[PDB]
């Protein structure tokens, strides 16, 4: 019994997978659903640090499951949870700036950026671990 499928990274009771290909934000959501997972929704500061380190180290621009599609300037996670005030620190300086209408959040450098949802980027899926 192992807590995560092969190639998935265990962290604090959940399993994470960073793609080796790029898709747009909606196709990224689908990709995660297809493996019984979810375009990553971040619930803790420790989790955000963990994900940002890997995005920074890999130098990969990476979708997270966060958007202000439904109402501009109101960011919501894909599980419906609202973006809490304790998460505003992570936006890069000058972001979110919605330049050219940017409605999907990404790991970019040391923090978060809003970018065009049609852009192809890597993505991270999250599902819970088995117990063993
Ligand atoms: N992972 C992306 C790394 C590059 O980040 C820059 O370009 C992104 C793509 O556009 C923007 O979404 C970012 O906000 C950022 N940017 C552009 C701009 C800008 C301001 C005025 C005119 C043109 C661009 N101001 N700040
Ligand atoms: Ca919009
Ligand atoms: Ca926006
Ligand atoms: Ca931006």
């Amino acid at each position: 019994c192992h807590p995560c499928p092969w190639e998935w990274t265990f962290f604090q009771g959940n399993c994470y997978f960073m793609s080796n290909s790029q898709r747009n934000w909606h196709d990224s959501i689908t990709a995660c659903k297809e493996v019984g997972a979810q375009l990553v929704v971040i619930k803790s500061a420790e989790e955000q640090n963990f994900l940002q380190l890997q995005s920074s180290r890999s130098n990969r621009f990476t979708w997270m499951g966060l958007s202000d599609l439904n109402q501009e300037g109101t960011w919501q996670w894909v599980d419906g949870s609202p973006l809490l005030p304790s998460f505003k620190q992570y936006w890069n300086r000058g972001e979110p700036n919605n330049v050219g209408e940017e409605d999907c959040a990404e790991f970019s450098g040391n923090g978060w950026n809003d970018d065009k949802c049609n852009l192809a980027k890597f993505w991270i899926c999250k599902k819970s671990a088995a117990s063993c």
